């Protein structure tokens, strides 16, 4: 359980999205990926740097209402303002009660909740979203973490035909963090690849019965994970990920998952 | 398990609104808890006081064609009739092939099949709905248990920003029960609690690897549920619960789990 | 493991519908269940009997690029054309990083990559879709299986009213396949049998905590499967299925689970 401080800005960018980053003028879309072990608290020295009011909101973790990043609990922002929210976590435990507390460990995220309405519905859709990866001790840790975001009809606020592709070597251990918002329901397809329907997403061992997919159903503000091995049992390729609502995915809204051999070359492939 | 016998009524409510009641005038939408244990069987002496046909139908528990609620199994009900439904629950073992069968144990729901057309759709709309809990042998029992039913655009068929609100005091074992109808997807979210996606919506142990979720998506005849502790790791607080698809939170269709202190404040909040 | 061979055939049926069949002439929609255990291997010698390109693109196995049936990887069929795609399935097993990998076993499905769209819009609507399932050793096996494709608002491209309803006796193992297609959401309801959530639709014993249902919410290209005793606990009887999203069900769009006494009758 460290005490841990990390500084957050929201900024206005030059295209009129808006975005979290970890300095002034470097926001992304979606924001910077906080970490956490179960058992840290992490202390967000947020910096409101736009001319309306913004906020933090954070899924999963442990806060008190002083964090709730809501106007209901007087935890909003306002232009050019400051304030520290605080996210806890815990380890799973037994209680006095004899019942197991579930642990704070999952694939979480956070976002604006003031921006546009009272709901953030104006912040989300211009960019304030990003992933926080709460692990459990002993927990397997990846090569590499990319995020992707369905938002309304756009993978992480980006233009048709314009990715977000995401490389690879066969044989990394790669995680990805799918989150969804706005005003539709999704489901999310990865060619070449599979995962389980679980904390993880991967299965605990041979008698952990959850349902092994490449297609899921989701909603705004649905958050899950996995890990898988690159290219296994599959080969190195472009290999799309991509919504399979049809009128959707017909929109051009596509990203590949590049898996390079490990000479650096790729079966070719017509974007 | 126990033979249970209940009445219940249907009743054309204020509003065009009709609801089930275990009492005449006393019908409320949702309609009645309903809580059994696995084995137990319930025969339902249901009275339709409206001048429609209805019916009463349940997800998960075990039913003859007789109790289906129907038109197409003749089980719905004329206009002020009576017919006696029967629900049987049974619980988990090996069958005599080695297989498990699954017990009855869940969060489930009933409703009206046969108003407005042969799957219910005007009587689920006005209020013909509610939920059951079918427990397992051991299961931990909360203090208190609050029913949210997202009904196309509506919670329990309350209007825009008229909650519902459930108040807590920080400790409090509380279960949710989370009934979804009509034609919408939804996504249902509570702030500062999180819960398994499971049966029981609790974790077992250290073996189950089920996602710990605050988030869920829903469609309509969905049921799920589960049990918090009241502010625990997170204190006293107005906890907002509402739909995060943003058009439906923009709506004001929001309500609070309101968890005080023990001292009998909560942290100030607009 | 065993490398199995099958011809299958993409070929326009009547009313402006396309669908897929193990022999010319023989096309159906759904198209033919491919059932493989895992470890098998099978060749797709795969004819596009078309005038409009066309493809097989699978989900949940292991294929290759060359096997991935899209435009952007080249493995599409021209109009006439023959394509050999190739399925791998894989056992589960412990990875040399002390991981668990994933078996290929669980209830799949197949369809096109590129009629209509380079997503398979137009292909997919109109019946280019079919179940896959891949069994894992020691899996429980039915008396008999049923697919039901949620495609858009039909049934397995039946127009409303048009079931279609399947048959079983009181006692029978009766396995399901579900996938859904298109543009929307559904809820998949069976009146009188639940099922868990989770890879088998079955519970595994008193240690598996998946939830137990009667009402899935599914989205396009999802696939689920499980299977039920007929009648268990409930008695014979026509037992109803249809998606549970009101205006759907009110359109006509259900179909009848036919479960007979031992006798043949059916509560009439
Ligand atoms: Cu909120
Ligand atoms: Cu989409
Ligand atoms: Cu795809
Ligand atoms: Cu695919
Ligand atoms: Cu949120
Ligand atoms: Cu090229
Ligand atoms: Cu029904
Ligand atoms: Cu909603
Ligand atoms: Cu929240
Ligand atoms: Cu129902
Ligand atoms: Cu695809
Ligand atoms: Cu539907
Ligand atoms: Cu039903
Ligand atoms: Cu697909």
């Amino acid at each position: 359980g460290e005490v841990r401080r990390i500084k957050l800005y929201a900024e206005r960018l030059a295209d009129g999205q808006m975005g979290y980053g970890l300095e002034k003028g470097r926001a992304t879309i979606p924001g910077p990926l906080i970490e956490l072990n179960e058992g840290d608290t992490l202390h967000i020295e947020f910096e409101n740097t736009m001319d309306v009011r913004a906020s933090l909101h954070v899924h999963g973790l442990d806060y008190e209402v002083s964090s709730d990043g809501t106007t209901l609990n007087k935890s909003d922002v306002e232009p050019g303002g400051t304030r520290t929210y605080t996210w806890r976590t815990h380890a799973p435990g037994r209680r006095s009660d004899g019942t197991w507390r579930a642990g704070s460990a999952g694939y979480w995220h956070y976002h604006d909740h003031v921006v546009g309405t009272e709901h953030g519905t104006g912040g989300i859709r211009k960019g304030l979203y990003g992933p926080v990866i709460v692990r459990r001790k002993g927990d397997v840790l990846p090569d590499a973490t990319h995020t992707i975001v369905f938002n309304d009809m756009l993978i992480n606020n980006r233009p048709a035909h314009s990715g977000p592709n995401f490389e690879a070597t066969v044989g990394d251990r790669v995680e990805f963090v799918m989150i969804t918002h706005g005003e539709y329901y999704h489901t999310f397809h990865m060619h070449g690849h599979r995962w389980a329907d679980n904390r993880t997403g991967m299965l605990t061992g041979p008698d952990d019965p959850s349902q092994v997919v490449d297609n899921k159903i989701v909603g705004p503000a649905d958050s899950f994970g996995f890990q898988v091995i690159a290219g296994e049992g599959v080969g190195a390729g472009a290999w799309m990920y991509h919504c399979h609502v049809q009128s959707h995915s017909d929109m051009g809204f596509v990203g590949l998952f590049l898996v390079k051999k490990t000479d650096g070359t790729i079966p070719g492939y017509e974007p």
